């Protein structure tokens, strides 16, 4: 009928085979689907028809005359009977395979119409009127004489397989020279760089296709060296080219890496089946370059970027390498349906939050909902290790979602009177889905000050660990309480408390055996772009400081996110070291209500408007991969709607409804004798020995100094079964060489803690007490935060933090302002933390003088904190004992001495410790013990602290019976009743003065000057002030000035 | 006769002499090794002189005795006693060691033949056994102070060259990545285990032996893959990564930077010239003499001794010299107190007369540095700082950035030289523990904060007062935080001043090449206690037993120069003579002792908002704002946001530099500023106020608008801006809080620098802190800038504290600030919802015919027809609450109530206030009205000071506020609303 002729061509299929492997490897790992050789051959024909429109024509007799007809389109016929893919000439690869699979998913489903069989112009068959040519495709074969040759002879010799293409053409309208060029052009296309560049583009494959190049003539040994160079480059910096960004904002990311490029390493497609020696665990092993490269891609350049070759410990690097480079089994369909059920719950909660309430756009997890399945994997993996509890600290973003879907709190409890709910703590229990374990989950309170909670969490976890006898101060080394700390990308990079907290990771006094860090990196900080937020590649680069492994993961891949979360928990359990997970995601909405984020970030938000949610993309991925059926997916949408329904239904229902501190002589003597009950063969430093000896003397003979009075209070608490945690900068010895809580053996360096002996009763039995004394790192913010957190974690522990000088505590202002002074009023979170602040005007300058009493007195409100400035060692002793034993959890701020530690007048009698209590107001001993007349007094000086001793000395020298000195030991809360009882004893006073060392604008005057004549107007109306002049600094810089100012105060007081 | 393999002998001698040439000096002969082996009792040495009592000699003593006999044969001073008393002798004969490339591969070594019956043949066998013995070469090395493991006599690995080459390449990577973990960087050598601990760096655990040393291996590089001898490979690796310099660089993500370091560190360095060594030693002499003087002539000056860290002086000298070599303009130094006066004398170059005439450890200085060998000059300056360690780090950065911008260098300059260099010193404990370090390091490459690289020197004395490094950091080095910005780290032996100078110059070269920070960890020690009376052996007895055996850097360096044969004994005597002279002159020198603008200006700033670049696409929500601004500039009703840009714009137009920055400051936290507008289609930025930097005639005004979005930090950002105003006193510098509630994260900068720098150091700053403040029901962290705290820090003329209630009063406040010729910080409590209040708007005449009013009256009494005589109750207030009290007064129509605003809280406008109150003669009660709790806002201050400062007006002043609270406000909006109505009701009750 059609006089036909044939033209045959043997085409190399090596690039075709190789790129199909890359394409289907990708699809398998991503959204699913399988590209056939027919897809590639069919599309090539359609492109070759563009260079040769005559191969598309067909013979006809139109008006008795032989004619060649130019059809309107390229309608490629395919043997399925031949069905037509219409209008192929205006199709991109993606459109063509969609059209190809449309006809195919209808031949199988029996939904093909007569229209699908008409109008074919060219066709393809896989072993004629109205069509000019039929292209035939043979099976992939080796050239004759190479059939039966070893798979390694084929590899060594560089022999590839061949497709024989045939072209049966109408010789009335097509020339044999043209037909041959058509096949030569399909040959060229199926070896062409740009051809495979488009196929990859159109399938979303970010990797460079396998390239048709000439086989490198170098030896296997020389190439092997380059393979090993390439393995090291992926391991070290493969993370720089990983497909971690769900938005793919930076196109350039997947190129211009000569270090990871196979082609710039003298390797070609011809080496893919060649075997190369690679060193590892089982020693040297021979592997196919193809396998080497696919493992490297899967491990370092897909949805997970691994940073680990910065870790100085080789064992840890091998550990990560082994787990990340092994062929790890795909999750079970039950495991995938579980991850999807979590995404359903996360997305339903988010949808509800933004629908049912206004002003919730700032807490939106929309674009970051994978954090919920990720956090679930973390907590489940901790339960798998049989751990006790997971304590979470996080900012406001997604917090109520974490309460519902992670802490497991009911909607009735979360939304009762729906804000402060984004700052309060919670406790729940997590039950394993597949496993048989349960774990406690708790969330800690936090302010709006980003990252400020980081050290608080650590302190709180450490207190729980110590109680559970786990970790550092525990019999086991499990650290069965896990810190899970969330962060945002901008705050993690810019806030210093992060480096300060990371620095505590492995310290004896602060370690919690590793923290799991999750950074919700939405690549934005309110209005700010990452280039204005950090001077480094990743927001997590600060974690490299402690050599922590960093995992950058694609927030659109909840399988990779869960896998990484579990790996993180396993590393932490293995090395007791912090792990950071950088979850790359996006913020779908504006920062707050009304905000149009395209005002400042138009590019990012044009891209975000084209993004479908994690849940819909994950469901589609599962379908396309053949992991779930359409029915299984319909059930998933049914589950999402059910979740969305019960959250609306549950909140709808709720809206329809809604004191003796004295000790015995035996106790004093026991604490004193402990200082000499040295271990066998212990060599005390010759300068330390007189101190131990003076302490035994003091405990028996009196004249107790401040430093010993402190150890007497702490020692007696330990003896009574209390945990005592003391720490600060150089706190083991004391800044002023006064504590000696820990004494070092002069010859061996062995440490001895005398107060630890009090943890054992005289009969040998433990008391239950403990003395935990540490030298802190050189930080104020993290240390103060840690101790605050510790008291919250263990309310029965006596927790003390000591400033080197009270002048440096301003470095912890966020903690004081946001947690210590206000946590009870704001969150109902109680703390019994003690801040020891060395204070006193001694002529050492503006940074060695003041603890800023005036600032604490300003933060104070009825029952928030206790503020005291004791003038005697025994009053300090009773203050600490009262604090530890009152059953009240309220912070105590103490203004402690420096030179008054060695003042021989500031000493206490044994009866002051055994027959007294804390005195909030103190009188001169001459009126309470001696033979002094209070009626002779006409001038009353009210003071606090060390200046009492100078005013007392002056009164004694001049012998002034008309002047009395009254001390306010407890500055806040004011001892109104005790102060009134005292002043009533001086009936002939004609003038009262508040006397202080500090500038007029500092100390207690700004407070007392205003409140004392208000609180007690019958006693203090007309109260005058004697102080230093108001200053913009805590003191003068000159010692000589200080001395003149100090004498001015005493002269005025007695003038 | 006996033929012996002397391969281990040759190999270890190469290692021995390679070590000695670099360190202490001297050359070990084969005769030293053979002679000592024989001994293992007087050994005769051939003309045959004896070494007596060899049996009680260690290797070092034997070589000393051996060379003591050589210095008697050469010097002709041998006595008869030196020839009488011998036991055994050596000349025992000794034969010479006999293709050069074909022999290396077969594993054949050189043979040495020995001579002299059975016990004689056994003695040559005991000699044989010793030259291939571990413990022998182990003790020889320990005696010569060599910290490395000797070459071992092991059996040749039977594996192929290709297989070994792979293990060689693994080993090269191991040294490059982790070799620093094995470097001789500790002058005290406290950790013995250091040179054994690593199988990763061990040649023997890599299937390589001494038999592979002369075997060639293929190694890739810059000029391509080249064949090198394993011994050459290993010696280069050791010299580069395991001697006195530990290099950390493989963590750097930029390859061109890693190659750069690799090339400079792995090339064969030429030894310094004797002039260069005598110069380094002259600097150590000056440093040690100054220290000796300081501890002799003064007591209490032990707190800041550099004793054990004096190499920091030659190191810092190399840094500054290298900056002068690059022809840079200035080096600005920030450092703690340790060694500060030494830096003043020997680095800043201040005379002893100026230094010694304490506060001196906190004040700034300026000097000029002149090159020794070079022909250049460079300015050297030191900045003021508190005792708060590391807090100056951001201040230095801000101060360098201000100087760079003035010099038209770097980021806001025509050149990319960054000709002003930050040189920041630190201590090991503070660098690791203080967060402001990470916050400052984070600014390194930001557009708004970059200074083109900071040189960091960490004076690492391996102690932090009484605290040991294990209690101070959770990482290997105190410098590990620098890895955050991918900065190269160099760990250097403080006892080797040549390596310290070399590293300093390399650091300056890297910084100039990549405009990125470089950290030098100088390992040293603290010879004395932390301060005075301190016996450091109470807490660190081990470290201090070791330190008591250490001879100083100067004696150590002079002895090494002698040993190496770099200087003669006379040249060393001159060096002690120089030290003595330096010590003498230091003792001898000290012994001798209108804001209004015109309509044209307003209109120009307004028109600028629409003078868009050609083809610019404004966001549709931004366009109405630009249009309203042109309208406001011509028609009035000027809002707060525009009033601010009117003040800044007019300053730029008058030739002033204006630097504005904070979190999301380009747009504004409340979408109100729009200082920078982003092109909807291209992302291109447009800054309308920059147009004002050019006069109508086209000429530049000299002004500039530098507006930035800060990083998410308060401490570093506030510090940076404080520093900026100090570096450029003629610049208008503003820092904006997101909410005034977050500025407490910058408390150290407020307390130590801003509020007190003038009183303490004489250091003036004109910095402006913008703190969004107000009770609006948003919670305790979105309400207060803590007015009460600033008012407490204030003392006559330290700062200005204001809370303006109108856009024009804010405008005049900023203009007064920028134009008063006074350098004093300004704290402004700015609005949030009052930005959009239609009543809080200003008229054009308020900008053109007025000035800043510190005290404001109700417009009805100053413009309207209101009677002040009708008033019996006076309400004193400040800020937004005025509008609610005014609305309430208007509603109820209350002529008997007057509202007076205190716009300037500090310093109190005593005269303006009295003048005003005197106009209300029938007032029967005065109240201070505030939104804040009783213990906060201005009441704690005003309640005490107003009845003191003006007793005839304010005795009897009562308060109307919220109750005292432990937080700035309630957490509930509903509570806030009830409390807010309570205030208004009480005020009008
Ligand atoms: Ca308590
Ligand atoms: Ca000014
Ligand atoms: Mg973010
Ligand atoms: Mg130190």
């Amino acid at each position: 009928e059609v006089p036909t002729a044939t033209s045959v061509r043997a085409i190399p299929a090596k690039l075709m085979i190789d790129n199909r492997v890359v394409i289907n490897n990708h699809l398998k790992r991503t959204r699913g689907g399988k590209i056939s050789f027919t897809h590639l051959l069919g599309y090539a024909i359609v492109q070759a028809v563009k260079k040769f429109p005559n191969m598309n024509r067909h013979f006809a007799v139109v008006d008795g005359k032989p004619t060649a007809i130019t059809p309107a389109h390229t309608n490629l016929g395919l043997a399925i009977v031949v069905a037509a893919i219409k209008r192929c000439e205006t199709m991109r690869f993606g459109q063509f395979i969609a059209a190809y699979e449309d006809i195919v998913r209808r031949a199988r489903d029996g939904k093909l119409t007569a229209e699908d069989f008409s109008g074919v112009t060219i066709s393809l068959t896989n072993p004629m009127q109205g069509q000019g040519a039929i292209i035939g495709a043979g099976a992939m074969e080796y050239p004759a004489e190479f059939q039966g040759a070893s798979e390694e002879r084929i590899a060594d010799l560089g022999i590839g397989k061949l497709i024989t293409l045939t072209s049966t053409y109408d010789h009335r309208i097509i020339q044999g020279a043209e037909s041959g060029d058509f096949l030569r052009t399909i040959h060229q296309l199926l070896l062409d760089d740009d051809f495979f560049d488009e196929i990859f583009r159109e399938l979303g494959i970010p990797y460079e296709p396998v390239r048709w190049r000439t086989d490198n003539p170098d030896s296997i040994e020389d190439k092997n060296a380059r393979v090993i160079e390439l393995i090291a480059a992926y391991r070290n910096r493969g993370h720089l080219m990983a497909d971690i960004d769900p938005l793919r904002l930076d196109n350039t990311r997947f190129r211009s890496h000569p270090d990871l490029d196979v082609n710039s390493h003298g390797l070609t497609l011809w080496d893919l089946d060649r075997e190369f020696k690679v060193d590892g665990f089982a020693g040297v092993q021979r592997k196919k370059l193809r396998d080497i490269l696919s493992v490297l891609r899967d491990a370092y350049c897909r949805h997970v970027g691994v940073e680990y070759t910065h870790i100085l410990e080789p064992e840890q690097q091998r550990w990560i390498q082994e787990r990340v480079e092994t062929k790890h089994d795909k999750p079970t369909v039950a495991e995938q349906k579980y991850i999807l059920s979590k995404l359903n719950a996360a997305e339903a909660f988010e949808t509800f939050l933004q629908t049912k309430y206004v002003g919730q756009k700032r807490f939106s997890l929309e674009g970051a909902e994978t954090v919920i399945p990720m956090m679930d994997a973390v907590i489940d993996q901790c339960a798998e290790h049989g751990l006790d509890e997971v304590v979470i600290a996080m900012p406001h973003r997604g917090r109520l979602n974490v309460l519902a879907n992670i802490v497991g709190k009911p909607y009735s409890q979360i939304f009762s009177e729906f804000d402060v709910k984004y700052h309060l703590g919670a406790t729940g229990t997590y039950i394993q889905m597949f496993g048989d374990n349960d774990i406690e989950v708790s969330l800690t309170a936090n302010p709006s000050h980003l990252e400020a909670v980081d050290p608080v969490l650590e302190g709180l976890v450490r207190a729980k660990q110590d109680l559970l006898d786990t970790g550092e101060e525990g019999s086991d080394n499990r650290f069965s309480v896990v810190p899970l700390m969330l962060h945002g990308d901008a705050a993690f990079a810019g806030q210093g408390v992060v480096a300060e907290t990371l620095n505590l990771a492995l310290l004896r006094g602060y370690r919690t055996g590793g923290t799991i860090h999750i950074v919700v990196n939405n690549q934005i900080g309110f209005t700010t772009a990452p280039t204005d937020s950090r001077s480094s590649e990743y927001c997590t680069d600060v974690a490299k400081m402690i050599g922590a492994p960093i995992f950058h993961v694609n927030g659109d891949d909840p399988e990779a996110c869960a896998w990484v979360a579990r790996l993180a928990v396993d590393f932490r359990q293995a090395f007791k070291k912090d792990v950071v997970i950088d979850m790359l995601c996006y913020r779908r909405r504006g920062h707050n209500e009304g905000d149009d984020p395209s005002m400042t970030q138009p590019y990012m938000y044009d891209v975000i408007d084209t993004k479908r949610g994690s849940r819909k993309a994950y469901t589609e991925a599962l379908i396309g991969r053949g992991d779930i059926s359409m029915k299984e997916a319909e059930d998933a949408l049914r589950d999402y709607q059910g979740q969305l329904e019960r959250v609306f239904n549950e909140v709808r229902e709720l809206e329809k409804h809604e004191l003796a501190t004295a000790v015995d002589k035996a106790m004093l003597q026991r604490i004193g004798d402990a200082h000499l009950a040295l271990p066998e063969g212990f060599t005390v430093h010759p300068r330390v020995r007189p101190v131990l000896e003076k302490r035994r003397e003091m405990a028996y003979e009196g004249r107790i100094d401040w430093a010993f009075a402190e150890l007497l209070a702490l020692g007696s608490l330990i003896a009574e079964g209390k945990l005592v945690r003391l720490s600060g900068q150089d706190t083991q010895r004391g800044t002023f060489t006064q504590r000696h809580a820990v004494i070092v053996d002069r010859k061996t360096g062995e440490e001895f803690t005398p107060l630890q002996l009090l943890a054992t009763n005289p009969d040998g039995t433990p008391t239950g007490g403990k003395f935990l004394v540490y030298n802190s790192a050189l930080s104020e913010f993290a240390a103060v935060g840690f101790e605050y957190g510790y008291s919250v974690g263990n309310p029965d522990a006596m927790v003390l933090w000591e400033a080197q000088f009270g002048d440096f505590v301003n470095g912890a202002q966020s903690i004081i302002d946001e947690f210590i002074s206000s946590g009870e009023a704001k969150w109902g979170q109680l703390s019994d933390v003690v801040l020891l602040l060395p204070h006193g005007h001694e002529g050492q300058g503006p940074d060695h003088t003041s603890g800023r009493i005036e600032r604490f007195l300003q933060l104070w409100a009825e029952g928030s904190m206790t503020i005291a400035m004791p003038s005697t060692p025994a009053n300090y002793f009773h203050l600490l004992r009262r604090h530890g034993k009152d059953g009240i959890q309220r912070p105590l701020i103490v203004f402690t001495p420096k030179s008054m530690l060695r003042n021989k007048a500031a000493v206490s009698d044994i009866r002051d410790f055994t027959e007294s209590k804390f005195r909030s107001v103190l009188e001169e001993p001459m009126y309470t013990d001696g033979e002094g007349d209070r009626n002779k007094v006409t001038r009353l000086l009210l003071t606090s602290g060390k200046i009492y001793y100078e005013l007392a000395a002056r009164k004694a020298k001049e012998n002034r019976e008309d002047v009395a000195i009254v001390r306010i030991e407890q500055l806040a809360p004011l001892p109104r009743r005790r102060l009134a009882e005292t002043l009533d004893r001086y009936p002939n006073v004609k003038e009262k003065f508040w006397v202080q060392e500090e500038p007029a604008n500092q100390g207690a005057w700004p407070s007392f000057g205003l409140t004392l004549p208000e609180i007690l107007p019958d006693h203090f109306t007309g109260l005058k002030r004697i102080s230093r002049r108001a200053m913009s600094a805590p003191s003068s810089g000159s010692s000589k000035v200080h001395a003149v100012e100090q004498q001015e105060i005493l002269d005025t007081a007695f003038g």
